[PDB]
């Protein structure tokens, strides 16, 4: 990157660019030091950048790196955590501070997976849940110990596991299964010391915690995950990188766009965790249990037509669906089904299931893509192609559109990035990249714009 910063900024992702673009000699280790001089909660959204660059990248680049992360590792031994995770992860082809540190959450997490593992056997889905509790009770006997789910977005121990509440998705061999989590939330995880056991909609929290021992602490938080034993979450974490962006660049430009990035733990290449959406459901399941068109189930939920229930119902549903739309877009999402998209008790919509994204597409797959569409079902709940909202639709796509223009470089650099010595499909040689910001359309005039953004419309409803 031309040296030649010295026209100052200076930001975290340019900070990030020169490090992973750079030639010059002196730059990388420079980077590497004024890492140091950003805010921690700043850095850490692209460490899995940061260890793919240690990796695959140059010894001056790992050098250059290698210096921050053990003064943070040293600091934060949740972030240790991450790093060795992550460390697993992505080289393919290529009483603290001491070594019993992370054990009892390596064997945490090791008893989950191996839980989920032994499930194959079992082909219906109702008998993986019977043994699937029938093994998730014992570990409360172990509990609690210093272990965490870093999902959490705070310090804290996990104390207990209401293992009757266990659930299990799907009846695959590598089916994946829903728990809930007790826990006691620290200042500081480091520091604080570990609790003593007590042997004796999302109301679940409730009739869980009234159900529970250490249900009367004020600390006393509940947590979910779905552990996905099987799976590959590496470019499923890259689309809650990217969304978590757009997110956020959408957020400056105060764009009402409304979308819900899910934490992504990656254990290893086939192994990870999730955080689940609460009160979110399949919306299959919407139009299989309420036998509606999801209009008429929106009237039914909320409101009629002139109801504030309604309009915030469906003003939700119009926002979410338009930030979907662009995410879709630009990511080159597929595989989109109803199986797919979820719909919140407050009417936004969310998808899932990012595995095909970019260059990676599906097989089978004769002749039918597996795409994005606005289904007349959808446009009968916002409105008509002529409708009051669809306009706001439309134009929120565009503004949204206009916007990522600005960011661009933000957004692609995690995907350059993470396309170092990658095994994934999602990454076709140059062309991801180059297709990526063709896709952005920097050269576009906001008439052309406006005209393109109909195209999409059009495009998706056929
Ligand atoms: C198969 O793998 C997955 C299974 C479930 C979810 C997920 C999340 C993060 N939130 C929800 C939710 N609220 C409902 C359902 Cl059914 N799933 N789900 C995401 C997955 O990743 C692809």
């Amino acid at each position: 990157l031309l040296r030649l910063f010295e026209s100052k900024l200076f930001d975290i992702s340019m900070a990030i660019s020169y490090l992973y673009n750079s030639k010059e000699p002196g730059v990388q280790a420079y980077i590497g030091n004024r890492l140091f001089c950003f805010r921690n909660e700043d850095v850490d959204f692209y460490l899995p950048q940061l260890l793919n660059m240690y990796i695959h990248m140059d010894e001056d680049v790992g050098d250059a790196i290698k210096p921050y992360i053990v003064h943070r590792c040293r600091q934060s031994i949740n972030f240790s955590l991450q790093c060795a995770l992550l460390l697993g992860a992505y080289s393919s082809d290529m009483s603290f501070s001491s070594p019993v540190r992370l054990a009892p959450e390596r064997e945490f997490i090791k008893s989950l997976m191996a839980i989920g593992k032994r499930l194959a056997t079992l082909p219906t889905k109702e008998q993986k849940t019977q043994r699937l509790i029938s093994e998730l009770s014992l570990l409360n006997h172990k509990l609690p110990a210093r272990v965490w789910l870093p999902t959490a977005g705070f310090d804290h121990h996990v104390v207990r596991v209401p293992h009757t509440q266990a659930v299990v998705l799907n009846s695959k061999d590598k089916a994946p299964y829903l728990i809930y989590v007790e826990v006691l939330e620290c200042e500081n995880f480091d520091t604080t010391s570990v609790p003593a056991r007590i042997p004796e909609w999302q109301e679940k929290v409730r009739r869980i915690r009234e159900g529970s021992p250490y249900g009367h602490l004020p600390n006393w938080r509940l947590l979910s995950v779905i552990v996905k034993c099987g799976d590959d979450l590496r470019q499923e974490l890259l689309a809650f990188q990217v969304l978590k962006q757009l997110q956020s660049i959408w957020e400056q430009e105060r764009v009402p766009l409304w979308i819900k990035p899910y934490k992504i733990l990656v254990i290893s290449a086939d192994s990870g965790m999730i955080e689940p959406v609460v009160n979110a459901v399949s919306i299959h399941q919407v139009k299989k249990q309420s036998q509606l068109s999801l209009l008429d189930y929106f009237l039914q939920e909320h409101g009629s037509y002139t109801t504030e229930a309604f309009l915030s119902a469906q003003r939700n549903f119009v926002q979410s669906c338009a930030g979907y739309c662009l995410v879709c877009y630009l990511l080159q999402v597929k595989d989109r089904h109803n199986g797919n998209i979820l719909l919140d008790a407050e009417g936004h919509i969310i998808h899932i299931d990012f595995g095909f994204i970019l260059s990676s597409s599906p097989r089978n797959l004769g002749f039918e893509t597996s795409a994005f569409k606005l289904t007349t079902e959808f446009v009968d709940v916002m409105g008509g192609l002529d409708g009051d909202m669809f306009n706001y639709y439309k134009m929120l796509m565009l503004q949204g559109l206009i916007a990522a223009r600005k960011h661009m470089d933000k957004v692609v650099q995690i995907v350059e990035i993470m396309q170092q010595g990658s095994q994934l499909p999602c990454f076709h040689g140059s062309s991801t990249i180059r297709n990526l910001k063709e896709r952005f359309h920097m050269s576009m005039t906001e008439e052309q714009l406006q005209l393109l953004v109909e195209q999409m419309v059009d495009g998706s409803m056929r």
